[PDB]
Order: structure tokens, then C-alpha cells, then sequence
DNA sequence: CGGAATGTAGGC
DNA sequence: GCCTACATTCCG
């Protein structure tokens, strides 16, 4: 439909949700993925899951149109997969950091 | 083997882990439990589970003593587990509803 | 205690 | 439908 505004992505955040942008390598290029935790703690990875969560709870001020999946909405923690000799290590990213990351996966 | 302070239980938040304590009815009483994510998004409920996953990661600032179980420790962000007529909403807590729920589970 | 076996859920 | 990745159960 339309294209959600940083303000509706941070909707759910005033209700009790998590949004959470997490960054690594794979088979060519760097990706983002975006995960969203819902106010009881379960993990959702894809939108279908959040629309069958919303079908489940009462419907108030949470509904489908404040939902981005999009890793480059600069809403929620970024966190990115560093390689390293010691092993693969994921670290959070400062605000100043997410521009470059969001920067690097767009396409 | 002595007492951890709040400004050590909140030294993990500043190195990408997420510490919860959510509140539900149980069997007889209200009881709370505590969660922390690792910064990789793993999901922790046991003392053991942090320490195998201490041990099995790169050892940065964050070591064992830093990490407490305790649903009466006000660290982290705080859920419960209202029931109404509408059905379950988990519902996040303000800082100033906090002290009255860890009351209400002293004890 | 630290790993293997088995169960489960969501991804593809 | 099976597969992969995680959660839980089981073991000496």
C-alpha cells in the first residue's frame, strides 16, 4: 500500500513492542533482517506471523499498517555480525553507525 | 560471592544484551521471572544458560557477576500479564509502575 | 556438566 | 511437504 513513516514504525514501540534491525554476511553481499518481539516476549521474522499474532489479541491502537520487515527504516536496535579470529561476534551499533550499515544494504 | 549492585546489573545493557522481568499469574501467587537476549538475540531464562554462553563467546566487559535473576531487581524493562474480558494482553510497564509490581512480589 | 537425542515451529 | 535451527530432555 503506502509506504510507513518513521512515526507509524514507532507506533508499537508506545505498546509494548520491539523492533530490531540485525545485519551480517552472506553468499555475496551484507543483508538486513528485521525481527519484531510482540509485548508477551514471542519473536516474529516475518509480516504473515505479526498478522496472525494481531488476529489473536484484541485489536486497539496496534494494527497491520504500523509494520516494517524493511531492514533500512532506521527504527528499533541495529546489531551487526562480526567475523573475527575469536569467532563470529555480534555487536549493537551507536545511532552515528546505523546510516553507513542501512547505507551498505540498499541494491 | 556477594551482592551485585544495580549499576553492575546494568553494565550488560551498555554491551548489546536486553534484560526483562515479566509477571504473571502462576499456580497459587503473582510471580516474576527474568530474561536477558544475548547480543546475537538469544534467549536466556537459567543462570547456566548465560554461563555456558559466557564461556562458548569472546569474554569482552561482561562477566558472570554482572548478571542477576531476580524479578525484584528494577533493571531491565518490566511486562505483565493483564487478563480482561477481551482476553491475555501482555502489557509493558512505566518506570513508576515498577516498584508497586516488585512490592506485590516481596514477600 | 557438556554434549547427544529428541521434539517442535516456522522457513522454504 | 521436508529442512533447519532452536528448545527441551536425556545421558554417564
Amino acid at each position: 500500500r503506502r509506504i510507513a513513516t518513521p512515526e507509524e514504525v514507532r507506533l508499537p514501540l508506545q505498546h509494548g513492542w520491539r523492533r530490531e534491525v540485525r545485519i551480517k554476511k552472506g553468499s555475496h553481499r551484507w543483508q538486513g533482517e528485521t525481527w519484531y518481539y510482540g509485548p508477551c516476549g514471542k519473536r516474529m521474522k516475518q509480516f504473515p506471523e505479526v498478522i496472525k499474532y494481531l488476529s489473536r489479541n484484541v485489536v486497539h491502537s496496534v494494527r497491520r499498517e504500523h509494520f516494517s520487515f524493511s531492514p533500512r527504516m532506521p527504527v528499533g536496535d541495529f546489531f551487526e555480525e562480526r567475523d573475527t579470529p575469536e569467532g563470529l561476534q555480534w555487536v549493537q551499533l551507536s545511532a552515528e553507525e546505523i546510516p553507513s550499515r542501512i547505507q551498505a544494504i540498499t541494491g
